[PDB]
């Protein structure tokens, strides 16, 4: 049979009544989307519904993506009724609804689990944002048992000010029995920490004033790291800083000076994390040395990395390379490069490029056991996603795919990836395979979508067509109508007014922002804008790729006062983690796409290898 009995049930159910569903339900047993109707039928009348029915539903349709919202709506009711016996049977901290977590805390306090409920209460309390109304109740009970000491108010005040939630921080500082002053001062310094210049006003030697100054110095480290450093020197002797606070201050100043390429970071970062316990401080100590051309020290530092850092392709690369820059006549790097070259990531391509050997583009579509492939195709969630796809409900089919995938093991996920690839649905295949982490299938991970369009507009703007694929692949992963909270739309994530500044310059048809999802017109403007940025930085993809992501004014800040700076070092020393990754992906992706377009692209062009603002 074939039926819209779904659609017309979903019409009546959407703002109304269950009559078509109720009659048709008998006829819709085999139909895979029927449980979505049952959900809404029950959700409407949930307050009247019995435990036995809801419980039964959660059993027989527990696999649905929207099941958590029912659990939330329902457990809220059970707790309000005082059906705690039932609440606890279903309370799942993994749903990550803080409303439930606070309700669970209430239960614990009410049911002789006071140690366990205090812990729950405090965990939820020590949080720098505002919690739901349900937690006000828990914290009320918690307070009632004399657990909300002034210290624990102070400690959350600290977190609220750190998080820039100053209305909360004010509310907390107007609840300090004795510390009301330092609390107001904490909020004042959090808002403008340059006030710490007035060393007179912040002289009082107590553990509270130390907390104020230490927050301020960490806040001030972002935007005036040089002032913060001078002020640390004053304040250290002057105030009773704990040892671990001193570390967290030095961390923040150290990293902020490191990202400005100031050698004054090195002594500080060395004093306060000598054992290399902080992975970010350790990475940026090494980056700073690479930026300053201090190859010997960088190499030394790469030999002492903790297991987790040393194991990455990054520090495997930089150990070889720092040695090669330090001792250029040594042969010891060749060995080090060989271990690493022929890995399929960015630093492997670097190591391959350094040996003058071809890149290992390891394409090995894994053998799928078809018992697994068909178990995954004979999943309820898959048939529901399959069927959503036919219909044209695109968010729904995505929703089902991704939810199903949280429980699937490495084998189950790879099966799903191959199924989505077969429907010319390139992103869910890209996303499913990346969760499985079978990186060695480059048909799936690096697809040839919109190939006639990208190659045309690359030739048009005098650009390596491998590169425009890489930008597209990195910006969206070939999701043709992608959108973001910032407002970038389409295959190439074109910002709305970025796409019209470009439309004027080149004289291109743009009669709507709803045509920036159309692959043909989205690519065409994004190709042109790419070329703006390209020509802005003398056709240097390393710089242009960074600028596409980070804006060009940033990239120019990152080029300030350089001379003959190597491309690998520049990239590594990009301050933003988001942007370093972006550049390394795009460059890597374009090596892959160079092969697939039978037009080989080395990791970098001859003219990109060294650069500066000199």
């Amino acid at each position: 049979e074939q039926r819209r009995l779904y659609d017309q049930a979903k019409a009546a159910l959407a703002k109304g009544n269950s009559a078509p569903y109720m009659a048709s339900r008998s006829a819709l047993r085999d139909y895979p989307l029927e449980p979505y109707l049952a959900y809404d039928e029950l959700t409407h009348r949930l307050k009247s519904a019995s435990n036995e029915e809801v419980e039964r539903f959660l059993t027989e349709h527990g696999d649905l993506p929207q099941i958590g919202w029912l659990k939330l709506r329902w457990l809220r009711l059970l707790a309000d009724r005082g059906d705690w016996k039932t609440f606890v049977n279903y309370y799942d901290p993994k749903l990550n609804f803080t409303e439930l977590d606070c309700l669970y805390g209430q239960y614990q306090l009410g049911h002789g689990q006071k140690a366990e409920g205090y812990a729950t209460s405090e965990r939820l309390w020590l949080v720098g944002k505002s919690q739901p109304a349900a937690c006000d109740t828990l914290f009320g009970l918690w307070q009632g048992e004399g657990q909300l000491t002034e210290e624990k108010v102070w400690k959350r005040l600290k977190l609220a000010a750190e998080a820039r939630n100053y209305s909360l921080a004010s509310h907390l500082a107007q609840r300090l029995p004795t510390l009301g002053n330092q609390g107001a001062l904490m909020v004042s310094v959090a808002q403008n920490p340059a006030q710490l210049s007035q060393t007179g006003r912040f002289s009082q030697r107590d553990h509270a004033t130390a907390d104020v100054v230490g927050l301020g110095l960490r806040r001030l480290a972002r935007q005036d790291p040089e002032k913060a450093l001078s002020l640390l020197d004053y304040y250290s002797s002057a105030l009773p800083f704990s040892s671990d606070e001193k570390v967290a201050i030095a961390r923040e100043i150290g990293l902020s000076l490191a990202k400005r390429f100031d050698p004054r970071a090195l002594p500080l970062m060395t004093q306060y994390d000598p054992g290399l316990r902080d992975n970010t401080v350790t990475e940026w100590r090494t980056r700073l040395l690479l930026r300053l051309g201090r190859w010997d020290e960088a190499y030394a530092l790469t030999r002492k990395l903790p297991q987790d850092l040393a194991a990455t392709s990054r520090w495997r690369y930089w150990q070889a390379r720092s040695l090669q820059l330090a001792q250029p006549n040594s042969k010891e790097p060749i060995a080090l490069y060989q271990k690493l070259a022929g890995e399929r990531d960015f630093y492997g391509f670097l190591a391959a490029d350094r040996l003058s050997v071809p890149y290992k583009l390891g394409n090995r579509p894994a053998h799928i056991d078809p018992r697994v492939l068909q178990r995954v195709r004979n999943a309820a969630s898959t048939r529901r996603a399959m069927e959503f796809f036919n219909r044209g409900e695109v968010i729904n089919a995505r929703r089902e795919w991704y939810h199903a995938a949280r429980l699937f093991d490495r084998d189950e996920l790879i099966a799903q990836a191959r199924l989505a690839y077969d429907m010319q649905w390139y992103f869910p295949a890209i996303r499913s395979i990346s969760q499985a982490q079978y990186w060695d299938d480059l048909d799936i991970r690096f697809p040839m979508a919109h190939r006639a369009t990208l190659v045309r507009e690359a030739k048009n703007r005098g650009l390596h067509s491998s590169w425009i694929f890489a930008i597209t692949r990195q910006q969206s992963a070939f999701m043709s109508d992608a959108r973001s909270g910032v407002g970038a739309t389409g295959l190439m994530q074109l910002m709305p007014g970025t796409a019209k500044e470009t439309s004027r310059k080149f004289g291109i048809p743009l009669a709507s922002t709803q045509q920036l999802i159309v692959p043909d017109v989205n690519i065409r403007l994004g190709a042109a804008y790419l070329s703006q940025v390209h020509s802005q930085f003398n056709g240097n993809r390393v710089l242009a790729s960074a600028a596409y992501n980070a804006g060009p004014g940033r990239v120019r800040q990152w080029l300030k006062d350089t001379r003959h700076l190597a491309f690998d070092v520049w990239i590594e020393t990009i301050p933003f983690d988001e942007t370093r990754q972006y550049v390394q992906n795009v460059l890597s992706y374009a090596v892959i796409y160079g092969q697939k377009l039978n037009a080989p692209q080395p990791i970098v062009d001859w003219h990109e290898r060294y650069f500066d603002d000199f």
